[PDB]
């Protein structure tokens, strides 16, 4: 009867442009995932997925002072909520 639903909801996701990969795939399972996302900074902001490694997210993703959220933890609840491999393919 609990159903939960509280993955990693209540959190948001900005990427950096492109971050330098398809970040419009990424986003397309986050939306489905409950937690919402964005792709600009003013302040509510301030969270951004850290997925490629010398993405263009370099910028808000190594922040001098601006918080960075890990691409990981999203990967994780992701999986850890789905239920299924994210790429639905690969192999085993």
């Amino acid at each position: 009867m609990e159903k939960g639903g509280e993955a990693l909801k209540g959190l948001t996701f900005v990427i950096t442009g492109e971050l330098s990969r398809p970040r419009e795939e990424v986003k397309a399972l986050l939306r489905r995932l409950g937690a919402k996302v964005t792709d600009s900074v003013s302040r509510k902001t301030s969270y951004l997925v850290v997925g490629e490694n010398p993405g263009s997210k370099l910028e808000k993703a190594r922040a001098l002072g601006v918080p960075t959220l890990t691409e990981e933890e999203l990967y994780r609840l992701l999986e850890a909520r789905t239920g299924k491999k994210a790429e639905e393919l690969v192999g085993s």
